[PDB]
């Protein structure tokens, strides 16, 4: 019974051996008094040959796709090799064939991928309703095995660096603010509920208070958000925390971990260290806090070059950002880019073509008086097209930032490879507008920069935080920060945020007390593992790297779960349905 | 700033080096113009010495227990070595000392364990309320680090054997029967709920149907049970499933996995293979389906020796089980054992002492007529005490089985080491009594023994299942079985269990359809990881091997979760509180 080899493992070196294989029939071909069966298992395909003189011929004649069988035979060299199958040089002459399970016709084909051919994927609702058949496809199994390899690589590296894996609670306390929590009724007392964790944040910080120098966990997180932007009700994160560290210790450890993961999983060598850009530098050069560095097209400030002369729009604005495109755009291409600029509420997009010794179209006449100085600042050459956005420094950068991205598509620029970078020095507080007090941009426990400590009172506007974001190809894959370990500083901060000393004792009471027993300096980070895997695989959605995901409504077509429960089961919990 | 070494890592080989250490003050001793501070971190303790001539003396004079500090000094040999501390041969002459965080007085001491001293534990409610301080104790950290090592060992071994780790859903469908499910309200539609998983059972079987030859996962399971028998609302299991296997392939793989874990984690060598006992053999020899093999005291059937003579009680009973204790019991010891026997509803405990050439006390007079035959069957010698339990074969065995265990305590027998064993050949159906149809003893998907297939109709009484339990020192740590992969056989089984073809389509509908697309033979097992860890560590409860557990009422003293939620938050979910 026991198989001798995986079907897709057979090679020219097995010629002459007697083998026993078990798997699925990928395809059957009757070539006239000769039946060929392509047997499949996780490692690949192998051609089986049944001749009329073989005792297995009768059974080979009744087999259909997806039937599970056990085959016995002699491995022999193929009269003609198939250059695209790892087992292409051999075939198995059958001596026996037995059916272990029959199968009805699948709603969609799963055989093409295994031949190296392109597949026609069925609608996603069908794939999800029959996920166990979708998971038989080569590409899906490659994604799941890659996810295994990545997590194993993470364990090998962190175990080697002294990190202790700690499992955190799933039934915790609900919090009045943040994101909406998923709740769990406490049977023994109506009105009491557990909440599923949005993140292990407080627990990993308490593990640092406990003296576990360094921790990690592949943690499942749950957030009941009105998400349609390709997000799942629950997702996976690599969670990590360390003690007695400064920002640089965290970044260096993560760069080395990430290079290890890519080397082991994809066999790709990443250059270290990763570039590091401050929030301000990223906004000015790329118009975004999550820059895509796979192409250039850097933004240039040219506002100074315009106030000595005089072109209305270009001077009432404190900033004039320019972008030099290596192509002569058409009127339709310009109009499309202008739409993008306006979406990010910018009054308009100005343009001009760069010809030999002069400009053409758009605002060309206003550029001639500064031609020389402009060509240097922008480094534009004949044939290029200049685009401008004038207005508030933040609006101009953000708007042109969006144009730069859309421009990469129209021009069909080559965006390949993996470009990682750290964005650091973010501000501590967010846009609280003009009525009253500020709010946090990261999380209440994020440490403000030490040298900026004093400014915390007189000008909390430009006080930076010790926070960092990890971005890959224009996408945020992770983020973290150095935490506040001083109970008094935490308060001083809570003074600014305007959170009452009665509200703190309600939403963070147990944690604030922990800080009074000697908390060491500490900090960490969390990676969106599903998102990282989707980018590593070039998948269009994180649903391609999760075995059994939910659809866009948060429902599960396979199990039909969000389902009704017996009225008495709810009554047992002391609950009744109403409206919402 | 950065430390040069972990405090507890210093050795005689570091003498002469300048070091920077960071940690907690475990204890301070003022020896008169000389202050000694024991600095602690995850690796252990180091003695720091501050002299009046040192710039660090002033600070050393104000430090208290649990304060976090950074110390700089020169390592030097100790004038007197401390033989019980890994760093006992050295000490650090301080040149500098800085306070990073002060700490108030802890509710209970955490310093003794680090010195090797016996530790005085506080009430469990206090330990849980201040779990981050409890976790500073040496024994708690040893437990957590051991848990890390065991899980890493499992990943190494299974990855090497070709298993693919797959993460399963946490939000699934609720099922009308089994154990009570924890529910999660579906916001977008009142009356709809997700259920937390009781086990990944159906998902790992669908992963076999998908063609992933072998899978594993360290899975979190949730069961809303009225548990007080040292059980948590959620627990962890090592979950594993394999394709194209027979019972023996699963047992062998698990024995090698377990031997690997014990060797890597504890440095203990387990003898393979593990003994295998059938359910019947285990019940007859030890009176239990989870036998403790750390000692003998095997049960003996002696009922046959009594029907030719005639002692009332000993004949109306189909069974008379005997146990020979290597000690002359007192009347109090006998009375205590009789209580245990009655607990497991047995009418009573008969006894007699074995003297030289005869019996004494109890039912001695009725034993004399069979003395020779009895002494052979029981192998009893002078000085031993014979115990008997007469009645239904099942009651006698179970009752005396309990007596054997309690007897091990009274006699103070030595029960040390780790004795693993497999209990196999369990029956397929349970005690459905005399009114109607049977019920399952394992799970609906457990495969009945093949050779017993026919008896499934005419005498389903003695049809065995392909199920197996893994036992360690009298405790069940795991269990699994070969699954049914034939949709027709599954039905045939459902015929016996009496489950309607409409109820199946409601509780297993999606899964029954999966079996029709070609399911391969498969089977697996699940280990109660928390229970295994508690046994490996000699812990009295699984709460000692879980970082943040719940108390006996399923509540969390640390966070105070089960908590009430705003009336409007519930209304948002379309729910209102009632009673229970």
């Amino acid at each position: 019974m026991r198989r001798t080899h995986y079907a897709g493992s057979l090679r020219e070196t097995h010629v002459g051996e007697e083998v026993v294989l078990e798997g699925w029939v990928n395809r059957r071909r009757d070539l006239g008094g000769l039946i060929f069966l392509d047997l499949r298992d996780r490692e690949g395909l192998v051609q089986l040959v049944a001749h009329p003189a073989s005792p297995a011929y009768a059974t080979a004649e009744r087999v259909r796709p997806e039937w599970v069988v056990r085959a016995k035979g002699l491995v022999r060299l193929r009269p003609e090799p198939n250059p695209r199958l790892a087992t292409g040089r051999v075939e198995v002459e059958l001596s026996a064939l037995e059916v272990l399970a029959e199968a009805k016709t699948p709603p969609f084909p799963v055989d093409a991928g295994w031949r190296g051919e392109e597949e026609k994927e069925a609608s996603e609702e069908l794939r999800l309703k029959y996920r166990y058949l979708d998971l038989r496809r080569r590409r899906m199994q490659e994604n799941l095995r890659l996810r295994h390899r990545v997590i194993k690589a993470i364990w090998d590296f962190l175990d080697r660096e002294g990190f202790v894996q700690v499992e955190t609670p799933f039934l915790t306390k609900s919090t009045p603010e943040g994101a909406r929590d998923f709740l769990v009724p406490y049977r023994h007392e109506p009105g009491l509920f557990y909440a599923l964790p949005q993140s292990p944040q407080l627990f990993k910080q308490m593990l640092m208070v406990a003296g576990l120098d360094r921790y990690f966990q592949i943690a499942r997180c749950f957030r009941d958000e009105d998400l349609r932007a390709d997000r799942q009700p629950d997702f996976t994160q690599l969670d990590l925390e360390m003690s007695f560290v400064e920002v640089e210790d965290v970044l260096e450890l993560n760069e080395r971990l990430m290079a290890h993961v890519f080397r082991e999983a994809l066999g790709v060598e990443l250059p270290l260290p990763f570039p590091r850009l401050s929030y301000e530098e990223a906004m000015e050069r790329y118009g975004s806090d999550k820059p895509d560095l796979r192409f250039g097209l850097e933004l240039k400030e040219v506002g100074p070059l315009f106030r000595q002369s005089g072109f209305r729009v270009f001077q009432e604005a404190e900033s004039v950002k320019a972008l030099a495109l290596p192509k002569a755009l058409s009127r339709k291409e310009v109009a499309e880019l202008e739409e993008v600029a306006k979406r990010h509420k910018a009054q308009g997009l100005a343009w001009a073509r760069v010809e030999e010794g002069g400009f053409s179209g758009g605002v060309a006449k206003f550029l001639e008086p500064v031609r020389e100085a402009l060509l240097q600042a922008t480094e534009a050459r004949p044939g290029d097209t200049l685009l401008f956005v004038a207005g508030p420094r933040k609006v101009a950068a953000t708007a042109l930032g969006a144009v730069r991205l859309r421009a990469a598509d129209l021009l069909g620029l080559k965006r390949e490879g993996f470009r990682f970078l750290w964005v650091v020095d973010f501000p501590l507080l967010e846009w609280d507008e003009e009525e009253e007090a500020w709010t946090y941009m990261h999380h209440p426990f994020t440490s403000p920069h030490p040298e900026d400590l004093p400014l915390l009172e007189k000008d909390p506007g430009r006080v930076r935080a010790l926070a960092y974001d990890l971005v890959l190809n224009g996408v945020e894959v992770g983020g973290g920060s150095i935490r506040i370990h001083d109970p008094r500083l935490q308060a001083r901060v809570f003074r600014l945020l305007g959170i009452g000393e009665e509200e703190q004792r309600e939403k963070f009471g147990f944690f604030l007390e922990a800080l009074e027993y000697g908390a060491p300096p500490h900090g960490g980070i969390a990676w969106g593992l599903d998102r990282l895997l989707a980018l590593m695989t070039g998948s269009p959605s994180i649903r391609e790297v999760i075995a059994f995901p939910k659809n866009k409504e948060g429902k599960d077509p396979l199990t039909g779960a969000p389902s009704p429960v017996p009225e008495e089961q709810l009554r047992e919990l002391g609950l009744m349905v109403v409206r919402p």
